[PDB]
Order: structure tokens, then C-alpha cells, then sequence
């Protein structure tokens, strides 16, 4: 219906094209065929994550089997590890914007040359919740930045303020996705998607200070004021590039605290464990479901 | 006589400090004894050139042992990963200012508590040449953005305007012993550190193009006439980071590339890696030959 757009022409003129940062280039892998078929992008923090979602994710339409499977299929960059359980490709991305703007360049061209038509990219990882305690999976809207507007930057030898909607009936399949479980809380807002997790963050426990928590709690209480519902650092970009790659994003992120109470947690081990993998037991299930009914 | 600042008041007022990227904690791992010989903090990309080199270290200084050794010491995340060898703290920190500045901002916390003096940091990494064959190892005098300006710009809940100078002591120390080495280029200049790798940088195949060839080289041309001689998209937190918090900051680049006559590279694979170790002997090279000095 909508294939894989890049708003990129010289691609075309071009012999080859290697992506460095997951180890793929092109007259080696043949993309029609290999990546083709793949549905869901999903994406998350640590391989330490997306590798053992690449393995519920198997385990949830059946390509599970008892053999040594879903090898890491990208590398050059230890940072970069991916997976590919049938349609979908679980694939990490290291911290903050520039980290998570490399894949998901690559992963575009990645899915051109594929001719990837349907594919939903989808952000799992935690965050700090305004205004919710603690546990609950507030999906994003829009992409905020610093002064509480939805658009993210992109210096291109300048300017380009890119806007960064989230993708609505998305977000509605996600949250229909969480109203069909029941289990845990499952709202939506805005997301302050910041570049210092220190200072930018409010917090107080860093190493340059020029703030106490009386002026923390103006921001934040304007972050929530404002639509924010969940703090984090990766997806007012993922917002940007997506609607501008015709690819529907949405992020999905369990917040790890109300920093409406402080900026250190205070449940104990067993408790943060369930809330970390709610994000993919709710993208998991999501999935399967689009995989059911596709 | 120079110890480690950090610019954070709340930091006294406080029980106990987690770091929570390194897992580490300050109420079961006695910092002073354990962190406080390091007086040169190292860092890169990935975990699998920054364990090449911590193994590396410690056959130069003459340290090393023949068992399992260099087992990493910072879990949490898996992004991050850190060995300690003698006087030295090698850290890989991923990709972008975001990352960096996480690694940085509680490894400055880890190293103030220990009562470090002397702690030198210095990063090793990748870069597009502007100016420069393929290979010269590009010694960062100052980190500046879009717009050639020798300031990073932080956000602070709407805020402040750090700078981004390496530290001069060093950076000389670091061109004085390489032609000590003399077996590789070696060339000192200025960096732009770009949020975002295909436009920031201003590369012809990404996905969101809106510039051709000609508006290419326009940039790279022009900050080419500024002092820029490299291109990575760390630094100007990472300098800027150093010189705020007493750091002595040091950028030690090959090139592997020259902007000015493409996007994509051109020698064989086996003539990368030897490129790709640049960064190393020229940072172990130095680091022994303090080592040995003290």
C-alpha cells in the first residue's frame, strides 16, 4: 500500500551501498528476499533487552525451536546487534538521539532495498514518569523538546525543525493492545525526550548543578502541565524521522518512577521487573496479534 | 594538587549514590581504594575496541598475566563496559553526545569520591577526514557545532553554554609522541561533533536529504576554512564536559576518510584496521610514556 519511502535521490546514483554501523552492504546480502517480509521495526535500548525480545517475540507466533536460533544477524559496531525472527526485526540502538538515529538511517535504506511496504517501528525502553506512579506504560503523542512544543531539531549544515507525531491508530492498536490484556496501567502522553539525563532531566545528583529541586519541581510540574507524561531520551527523533520515512512510529515506556516524589527509586528489585518488561509483554502480544490477524 | 570538581551541591546532602548505567554504588564498592590510582580515564565507541585496547595497556606497561584477566566492571546496562588495568580506566561510551555525557557525568562522580588527582581523560575514535588523506590522526584542539563556534550548548531546563577547548598540556603530549612513533599522521585542528550522523554531518545517502553535492562541499568546504579537520559526534560534550569539571580533555581521531571527495571510502579492508589502531598506539604510547615519567 506504502512501501519504505526515503526522501533520499542519490541513493539511486549509486553502484553499491554499504551501511557501515550494523555491518550490511548490498552487490553481499541479497535485501529483497532476506528483509523483504519483515512487518514490525522494534527497537530497544540494550541487547541485553532486544535479544531476549527477539526471543518472547519468537515465542509468541511459533517460530520457536529447540535449536541454537535467532543468531545476531548485524555487527561492525558491538553497539549495533540485531535479530530477525520472521517478520520481525528486533534491533538495539544505544543511548540517546544520535545513537538511535543511525539505525534507524540504516534501517531505512535497510528496508528501501527490501521494499519494505507495512512495516511498524516501534520504541521499547523505560523512562521517568510526571504525574504516575510507578509501573505505568505512558505511550507517547507527540515528541516535546526543552520548550514543551513538539518538534525536535536537526542541524543540516543549519537549520530543520522537524515535528514528531506519533502514529495515532498505532498508538490506538498499542493501547487497544493494552485494554485486551489488563495487567497493568496502560495511558498515554507526551514525552520529554531530553539529551543530558542529568541536568536536562531536572535531577539533582549530577556533577553541574546550577538549579536546586524547588526550580526541578517548576519544570517538571510545567513538563506535566505542558501534555509531558514520561521522560526519556530517544524518541522526539524517533518521531521526527518516521513521519518523515512514512514509517509509523509509536513508543512504548514503562516509567520508572513519579519524579513528582524525588529522582532515586525506591521499590525494591522484584518490583522494577516486572514494570521493565511490561513494554514488550504489551509489544509481544501487540505483535502476535497483527501476526494473527494478518 | 588538581583534583576531580564536581559542580553539584545536593551531592553532600546525600546518603548514598548510585550510578545507575554502571551498577556501581557508594553505601559496597570502596571507591577510594579501588579508584584512586587512576590518573588517565580513556573511552570510545564499542566494547570490542575498548577491551583491545584495555588488554593492550596492560602488555605495554607490563602488568598483564597469562589467566582470565580484564573482566569488565560495570554491568546495569550493557552499553556500557569498563576494565580497570593499573592506572588506567578504559570505558567504551557508545555513540553521540547523549551516551558520552552518561559514562562521563557518573565516572566524574566515581572519580571525585575516590579523591583522584591527575586524571586525565582522553577519547579514541573514528572520523571523517575534511582536508586530511585517509589516516591522520586528527589531535581535537576545539569542539565546535553547526555554526564553527567553540561552544556546545547544553540544555539546563532552558539554560547554559559550556565551551569545548581539549586541554593544551595534553594535546601537545599527545602530538609529542607520535612522532615518537613516527609511523602515522598525526595532524591537530578543530572538530564538529554532529548530533545526527547522515545530515548534521551532511552525507548524500541517509533517508531525509534535501541537499545536493554542490550544497555538500559548500559546508564541508567552508568549515574546512574554519579549522575543522574531522568529523565524530562526541566531542564538544566531551570536551566541554572535561574543561567544566577540572577534566585535562584530549581527542585523539584517525581519519578514515576525506569528505571532499565523497561519502564513501575507497582502500581495502586490511588497510582500515591498521588506520582503525591509530587511535590506540598513539593513546598507550602515551600513556606509558607518563607512566614511565612518574
Amino acid at each position: 500500500t506504502a512501501q519504505v519511502h526515503v526522501r533520499n535521490s542519490h541513493i539511486l546514483e549509486m553502484h553499491s551501498d554499504v551501511l557501515f554501523h550494523i555491518g550490511l552492504t548490498c552487490s553481499r546480502q541479497q535485501v529483497a528476499n532476506t528483509f523483504g517480509d519483515v512487518k514490525f521495526f522494534i527497537t530497544g535500548g540494550s541487547a541485553e533487552r532486544m535479544t531476549h525480545f527477539a526471543q518472547s517475540v519468537a515465542k509468541e507466533l511459533g517460530i520457536t525451536t529447540p535449536y541454537g536460533y535467532q543468531l545476531a544477524p548485524i555487527g561492525s559496531t558491538s553497539r549495533y546487534t540485531l535479530f530477525k525472527v520472521g517478520p520481525v526485526l528486533v534491533a538495539n540502538h544505544g543511548i540517546g538521539m544520535p545513537s538511535i538515529s543511525i539505525l534507524l538511517h540504516e534501517v531505512t535504506k535497510l528496508l528501501e532495498y527490501a521494499g519494505a511496504h507495512g512495516a511498524t517501528y516501534i520504541r521499547m525502553g523505560t523512562s521517568g514518569g510526571i504525574g504516575v506512579e510507578p509501573g505505568t506504560v505512558v505511550i507517547t503523542s507527540e515528541g516535546v523538546n526543552n520548550k514543551l512544543e513538539s518538534v525536535d531539531e536537526v542541524a543540516v549544515l543549519g537549520s530543520t525543525v522537524r515535528r514528531p507525531s506519533i502514529c495515532s491508530p498505532e498508538v490506538r492498536e498499542e493501547i487497544i493492545t493494552a485494554a485486551k490484556e489488563v495487567g497493568l496501567p496502560y495511558a498515554v502522553g507526551k514525552t520529554l525526550s531530553c539529551n543530558d539525563f542529568y541536568e536536562g532531566q531536572g535531577r539533582l545528583d549530577g556533577a553541574i548543578c546550577e538549579y536546586t529541586l524547588e526550580d526541578k519541581m517548576a519544570f517538571l510540574q510545567k513538563l506535566a502541565d505542558a501534555g509531558v507524561r514520561n521522560i526519556e531520551m530517544e524518541a522526539r527523533l524517533m518521531a521526527g524521522f518516521c513521519h518523515k520515512l512514512n514509517i509509523p512510529v509509536a513508543v512504548v515506556c514503562v516509567t520508572l518512577l513519579n519524579r513528582l516524589n524525588g529522582d532515586q527509586v525506591l521499590s525494591s528489585h522484584e518490583t522494577l521487573q516486572d514494570f521493565e518488561r511490561r513494554p514488550g509483554a504489551v509489544l509481544l502480544h501487540y505483535i502476535k496479534s497483527k501476526v494473527n490477524a494478518s
